[PDB]
């Protein structure tokens, strides 16, 4: 009966279905809402959603109210412990050893699986979070559907096939394009049969792309289709005001795609509940852009 999950910090048992369940980290409810696991708690991110789950969501709460924790000042421990839990999933929550002990202290508790304090591989986190509350099976047909969807994208569209796309944070940092790397975060992308352009690589910072800014024109301009994951009309302005973007290619020749904040969230969630809604959404986005 008991389950056993590996993790960064050890091996925790979980005896049997999990009742009240603490969701910790960022993006975890989405998976767990998808097997119908309604968390006691949930932890806000951004987007200022009701109880921190987003419109794809939602409806899996039934009308639940789950209590909203957030990670302003840390991991709140002391809540946690006042709701109950009789298991902690901890995974994109940027638990290290010490806030490990204070969890589990409280609760069974998974933590990640690697060096990914947050954002770990979104697969990894969907198949842990199905093993922890005994619907693996049903996690492993919910994958499946996010890859099915995105490979049915790229059979209505055989001209997309090898165009470069690159995906960008939907502000400057400091003056700077955030580009995110080639990696389990853009495979979506490679799904519908595009490839990520090269020309982010020499800027590395682990898992992004901090381009100069007597860089950001060639950046750009490498690329046949820029999706910048803006959360306003005001995001897309400021970056159409970027004398670099501005002037770029990627400007005059209008191959930027700049996202409703839904789809910037559906990104960033990265679940088997919100990949769907860009399997849904971005598509005749890239069609204005490429000719379906
Ligand atoms: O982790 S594999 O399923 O991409």
């Amino acid at each position: 009966h008991a389950v056993t999950i590996t993790h960064l910090f050890g091996q925790t048992v979980i005896k049997e279905p999990p009742k009240r369940v603490v969701s910790a980290g960022y993006t975890e409810q989405d998976d767990l809402l998808a097997v119908d696991v309604v968390p006691i708690a949930v932890t806000d991110w951004f987007g200022d959603q009701p109880f921190a789950v987003w419109p794809w969501a939602a409806p899996k709460l039934g009308g639940a109210r789950p209590a909203v924790l957030n990670l302003d000042n840390g991991i709140q421990i002391d809540r946690i412990a006042a709701l109950k839990p009789d298991l902690i999933v901890a995974i994109n929550a940027g638990v290290d050893a010490d806030t490990y002990q204070q969890l589990s202290a409280i609760a069974p508790t998974v933590a990640q699986s690697g060096g990914d304090a947050f954002f770990e591989p979104w697969k990894d986190q969907a198949r842990s979070i199905g093993q922890a509350v005994f619907a693996a099976d049903r996690m492993r047909s919910l994958i499946e559907a996010v890859d099915q969807k995105f490979a049915a994208v790229a059979q209505r569209h055989p001209r997309w096939r090898g165009k470069k796309a690159l995906l960008l944070q939907g502000r400057l940092w400091q003056g700077n394009v955030v580009a995110t790397l080639a990696g389990w975060r853009t495979d979506f992308l490679n799904d519908m049969g595009l490839v990520i352009a090269d020309s982010i690589k020499p800027f590395a910072v682990d898992q992004r792309g901090v381009i100069p800014r007597d860089h950001i024109k060639a950046v750009l301009d490498a690329a046949d289709v820029l999706i910048w994951m803006t959360e306003s009309p005001e995001d897309e302005k400021a970056l159409l005001a970027d004398p670099e973007i501005a002037a770029s290619q990627a400007t005059a020749q209008r191959r930027h795609i700049f996202t409703s904040k839904e789809q910037a969230g559906a990104i960033a969630f990265s679940s088997v509940l919100s990949y769907p809604v860009v399997a849904e959404q971005l598509p005749p986005q890239i069609s204005q852009i490429l000719g379906a």
